[PDB]
DNA sequence: ACGGTTTCCGCTAGAGGGCG
DNA sequence: TCGCCCTCTAGCGGAAACCG
């Protein structure tokens, strides 16, 4: 409507929205970076791309003037630093508390994930996959 | 106190969407 | 139209902070 994708259930209004959304499922990088091996599949990730070639920090808080080459990046700082009573990610499985959402990410797939290189207990020895299991029978 | 682990924090880079 | 630019999202790795 009027562009349906047909390997996933991606649709939307331009053509050159759904042949980009295709280029995201063949994996073609048609921009190719002229300093490195990078290339993107779109204009505007290699134009970021090249911010940390020159190294340019365009943004920068309007409060301590820490600069950042992001924007995303200088908005969380902004909430993170100089914010308060700002939502906190509690994970599921445990009583963590986490302030970011992809740190959040990080702990689920670093404590709730299996491995089969698992762990000995410390204390005897029965072997665990995944490390919150160790941890909580290692009581 | 000391090493390991957990959380912070700026970083790159991946998607989709609005508009002149 | 579609090229431009925007946000939101996902993870990386060094640093700092926290703990048994
Ligand atoms: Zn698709
Ligand atoms: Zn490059
Ligand atoms: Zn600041
Ligand atoms: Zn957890
Ligand atoms: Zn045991």
């Amino acid at each position: 409507k009027p562009f349906k994708c047909s390997m996933c259930d991606y649709a939307s209004v331009e053509v050159s929205k759904l042949k980009r959304h295709i280029r995201s499922h063949t994996g073609e990088r048609p921009f190719q970076c002229s300093l490195c091996s990078y290339a993107s599949r779109d204009t505007y990730k290699l134009k970021r791309h090249m911010r940390t070639h020159s190294g340019e920090k365009p943004y920068e808080c309007y409060i301590c003037h820490a600069r950042f080459t992001q924007s995303g990046t200088m908005k969380m700082h902004i909430l993170q630093k100089h914010t308060e009573n700002v939502a906190k990610f509690h994970c599921p499985h445990c009583d963590t508390v986490i302030a970011r959402k992809s740190d959040l990410g990080v702990h689920l797939r670093k404590q709730h994930s299996y491995i089969e290189q698992g762990k000995k207990c410390r204390y005897c020895d029965a072997v665990f996959h995944e490390r919150y299991a160790l941890i909580q029978h290692q009581k």
